[PDB]
């Protein structure tokens, strides 16, 4: 009713499902919706088909740019849950090591508010060390990894209650 | 199990379940699918987003274009049932003027297998006069038009077993 | 006064007049004046032209789109009068077999108020029979055909009062 | 002798006749000839492989914008007959309703003279529903339907004659 | 009847003006019209809605560039006279100093016919001493300044008949 | 505290110090903050370097047109100070004479506020003769001339306070 | 029947019957076509007018370059038969001078099969002593000459049967 | 003879070396031979000088792209052995973090066959403790890291037999 | 006085004094002059420069590709002599050896007036064996070599009363 | 001999003479030899045609930009003497007033060593008052005005000596 | 006086006191002076601004990239300290994991002198445990970390006397 | 060690040897070192693969347009040796009838040092009776044939001696 989520985007195809997860937080009680794009989730969604969803900004690294200031920190500030769903390799690699290079990974290392971040890539990349890992030092940030999406959602909304 | 079905994507929103749609298809009885999109569709929907659940070909004006031949009309032949799903004012209004001027109109005006449309748009639009003879014009053709989307894959996928 | 009226360009020289009829609204009771340009509107009104007369939205298929969301169709629900003036062949037999393919059609199809369209074309065409035709379309539709411009808005004011 | 003729070109690969068709028609009697693509007929067509054959214009829709003016209306109005040869069934559709949104059908629907077409497709479409009404509204035009090209070229110039 | 006027248009929004006053001076007895433009008037008139009304050239920096020559220079010595209309204040100041930087102000500078000039700026300009300086400067050319558009073609009509 | 100030870069290497001055202004009492930029200015500031110290608008030439309307003349009227640091030989050049090609330019000659000019330049231009007279014109014109920076914007302070 | 004959087209308008000898040789006994084009024949033939007469590749200098290896030498290995028609003056005085600087010159030069070619030029070219001298070249090159399109291809399939 | 490996080239200049090894390796037993460069690597190797030599695919980040679908990772699946060779310092730390932002590092993570690295940087590099660390993380991946190239190949040959 | 000259302009940097011989052919008795470029020469010429003296048509290769038609051959048999001054090396090797790949080479071994041609190039090149035959056979073609440039165009117009 | 000139170019076609006048001097006792080129002379010079004549910078708006510095400046304060020939009535016009606006008009403005100007234009612009004026204002820069080319950098060599 | 100082800007605003910096430095002691940029830092400074207080290089990817070679990398060896002043939570991440994927980061792992780094962040990053880690990794390099901008380069100086 | 060698790379696979080759050189007694490419080669190597093993100049024909002047010709004259290596048939063809269309060829036929040429081509065209002549030609040039790469540059070694 009166949160503010952001949902983050990552380059899985699984990101798909982006524009049916904010139609389903909108058709709920959240209040402001936001939705960050890495670059290579703009090859599986568009912005188009997630702005009729999201009553807050639809964010990517060439719209934060070309507008200028740091509109996607502001909604950092103002989230009261941050969701990274899916969450390539790619990226849980980059925030684990504290590597912030584009939008999406800007606004979790700016964020204050409860972190919630959903895996997803081939079982052959999950038991690789190197991202197990990352996995232990995103939980060490506080992060919530929802190991192995609308249970995910649900943990956010909890969290966000506080 | 033995049947070859054509999807086809329209500019409406409603063309994001594409991939989901492929999916259940594919994980289920269907043996080659092909997804034709109209250039509309492709700002709610990305080729890449449908590739991975596509085992046939994903057919754009631009992917034709530059194959050179009739890739499409090919795939028009050789398919069991054309689905049209999410089908626009615009794509129902042309199809049933005979103006295939892209490589979704010309699939389905080429096809002589069932066709199966499921119309998408806002009230204002679907009981308007002109819709409503296009809806006329799309029957005679013999086309199924499913009004007001697994159902409308189930109605196909019967027809296509004769 | 309390009046929102939106006016569409067809790609006809005579849309030239947009902004000297912009104004003539504009200085006179109109409240909220918006409007839309076909693509081959483009080539005889700028935008640059329309926005200094214009305290709503000038829309192009180009603005909608890199807008995201459908802002046309709610400026259509918004409108308590809807102008087509010109109205090209082009424009005319869209509407009159319901292939709304660019923002003009959209926004006309998805009204609910008034349309007022003003047909411009030269006699070899007005007399075709599938010209003729259309008008019968456009006129069962509920659309007002205002053959052969500031009488023209003045009809459309007056059926916006109601 | 005495006649100008106006021949336009479709997007159907038959069209690569044209510079055939209009060296048949300049090594006759034909005195001003002109020749019309749709954008769809560039891609089998080339304008430098009909401009050796042709001592009047060869118009496309990006030739005619930057030029300026209506030249193709004016060419219209000063030919003894216009032959659509192949006429697609994009083409065919939309001057049987109407639609002229390229040089090629503006021309048709501003001519006069006599106009003979020369449908061209898969039978597929040919006995389509909306495909036959189509050919049932060219004829209530007026326009000369030869289904299923010398020939079509002699009934073109025999119209011409009166 | 016998007079060559060129009219000049300025990168103000007055200029969406200069179709219906090419108009109204064909339609009367001027017998060669020609217009230019500066870069900033193409903002807000296009070419393409002038030239159906111009029965001489259409000129933009960039059409005499393309095409070499002087052509311009031609047109300012075959006129009877010159209308700059609306005249900007950065127009004004070029041609008041000696600067012709673009086609518009090397035909004013080339001409040795009358010259009527239509100031048109917001007041907040014309009372700055830097303009009076201008205006002052453009009347000992033995320039025309109209101050503060049909009162102002008739002063130019009046002046080339001697 | 209650003004409104807008700041004007020239294309000299001194306006990177706009940022920082910028702050300053924003780091003290000033209410409403724009900036404005020559093209040429742009090779040495980034818009995105001023946006983050600015709660008006930044201003150049391809923002104002894209945007449409003159929302700077807009800025000119709302401003209580119009202060141009550094202001180069050209644009001191240019409204001394009245030439207003761009949109710092055109803030300045539509500004009824005080306006204060910082002129920077090598002194083999400062005592050129043009120059001196354009400086005398300039003051002539009523603007504050601070030859030869918080100093500068001191005195714009003092001055917008009546 | 059992033959793959190679077909090349230069930068003459001649070479627009392309797609007609296409047809001619594929509605006939040749098993493999392959068609290859010079860049200057691209302005008078598209490879989408012969891509649907035409079962194997149809190469140009980009298509060779940017699919990688050298599919037109495999392709000149294959070949039973290789024709130039029409040859230009410039492709017939390469070949004659070993200069295989495009895609259908190096096909030649690494042909093995006959090389049939049939020159077409202006007869202002054709008895000019260099143009002699690079048809004697050819010839004892061992190709066959065909001075000055059915007979030339009727010569290359004799010649492929051994 | 039954080995399918594949070679991945990281932006050193010792990448050069490409094509001699990939020629090396298909000039002996390798059945399949793949190749993936990373942007880096190609201003150093073009994929057109690999090519020739390998008989499988030849995949970037833009290949890849547009192909849609993840090709590569079907490669890194049907690999008996990958090398990385040359690593740079930036793709070894890379892969050390779990940060595969490349096709490159895609296949490395997704291969579940022996992975074969050859670090080449300047020793000002090779000693600093963050790569120290960094080959160290390697390791723990089971990845052998051939410090400091025939040689190299020869032990991943050796690994694909197991 | 009666006529028609060709100068055509080679890739040497004397080719910048095309002006200038322009001029003097035109300020004296020639009466067409026309002007072609090879695609190197434009490195050194621009067609600006050269048409305010050019009373004919200054070719390149890019005016004729669009034009269409091959108004240079046109030009070519009009012409009473052509003139390449100054002649390239490469230009002098590909007319000695019948390749005519650009328009200047085209108009020449299409000309049967008289040829003039100015061989300009470092001695290092002038007494090569290859360029030494090439002037033999240039001197077969029976044109006027003129080693090693008033002086070459008097010898041109000479022959050209005959 | 010890002398450093710097040649200014403007957009008159005079301005090709700019390599012969680069070559008089380079063939003569001048030390060092700069050219700059405003925008409009490079539709006229090109800087590869003054390169091989010009031992010090060939100078253009962008070829400055992209370097970076003032190089420009530092070529001004290294000159004995500045000569702009052909200066246009731009030209003129913008150093009568001070506005350098490009790398001309910036290295006459920041010249302490003689400036020789030779005005071009027709003599319907050189008679016109503002012109007259801003020969004045030249003239009292101290700069000298070759009224109405040889001679004229005879006059600049002068100078320079002392 | 005898050091060489390479300064690094990274992609915070605070990079906009670059040329301020360059300035202070190069109005000092600093012999050579070098300054390189990320692609982020690119939007906040312009090399336009820094070089004219930089008598090194300005070094972006793009300049190196075309330029060849590794001059950062000489530059680097050539360097007697290396300033990160901003150092972005971004770049730290990626020298503290060792990968170098811009010139930035590759200057400072080649480099062997002092290495001082000023961190720029919101305090909600640099408390974050990811960060911490980073400043530890940084620091275990030999790297001066200076938390929380002439306090900085005092430090550097210093270190790079002995 | 007191020769200057220029290397040249055709466009074939084998260029791809260059660094390698130009590496083999520097690390021996070779001075200066030079190479140069045809754009074909350029499908091969990169310019920026070649500059790290080369003092002198690495010279593409892009490369030496946006320079200016004829540095590749200066380096033909300061070498004492000019290898091809390899030289496709293409270059060859050129070289052996004067035809210097690129930087690679007007370097050859400059150079009145030693020039060694590898010739490579696939023996389907090396007896070629135009390549055997082409060979003959390029013999009479006094050029060393090296039919049919350490040897190649150890001849041009020797020959450089003297
Ligand atoms: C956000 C958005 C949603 C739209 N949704 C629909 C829709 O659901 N149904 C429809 O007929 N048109 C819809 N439209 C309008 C169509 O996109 C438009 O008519 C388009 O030209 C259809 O093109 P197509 O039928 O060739 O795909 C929508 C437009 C926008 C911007
Ligand atoms: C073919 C041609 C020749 C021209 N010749 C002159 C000339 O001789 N003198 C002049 O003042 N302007 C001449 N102009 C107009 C100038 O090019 C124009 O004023 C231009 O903006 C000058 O720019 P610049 O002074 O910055 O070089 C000519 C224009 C054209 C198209
Ligand atoms: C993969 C590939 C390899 C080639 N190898 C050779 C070769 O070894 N020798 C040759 O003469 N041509 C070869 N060619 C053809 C040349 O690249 C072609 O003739 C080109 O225009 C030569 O250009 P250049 O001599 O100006 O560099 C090859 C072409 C391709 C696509």
């Amino acid at each position: 009713g009166q949160l503010t989520l952001t949902m983050c985007l990552s380059g899985s195809v699984s990101s798909v499902a982006g524009p049916h997860m904010a139609a389903w937080l909108s058709s709920a009680g959240v209040g402001r919706l936001h939705v960050a794009l890495t670059p290579s989730a703009q090859q599986f969604v568009t912005t188009n088909s997630l702005r009729p969803f999201v009553n807050g900004s639809v964010l990517t690294d060439e719209t934060v740019w070309s507008a200028g200031g740091a509109p996607h920190v502001r909604i950092a500030a103002e989230s009261d849950a941050v969701v990274v769903a899916p969450a390539t390799a790619a990226t849980l690699g980059k925030l684990a090591n504290g590597i912030c290079d584009n939008i999406v990974t800007q606004i979790v290392m700016a964020a204050e508010c409860p972190v919630i971040l959903a895996p997803v890539m081939n079982p052959a990349m999950l038991a690789k060390p190197a991202v197990r890992r990352n996995l232990d030092a995103l939980r060490a940030e506080g992060f919530v990894v929802a190991e192995p999406f609308r249970s995910v959602f649900a943990v956010a909304l909890k969290s966000a209650a506080e």
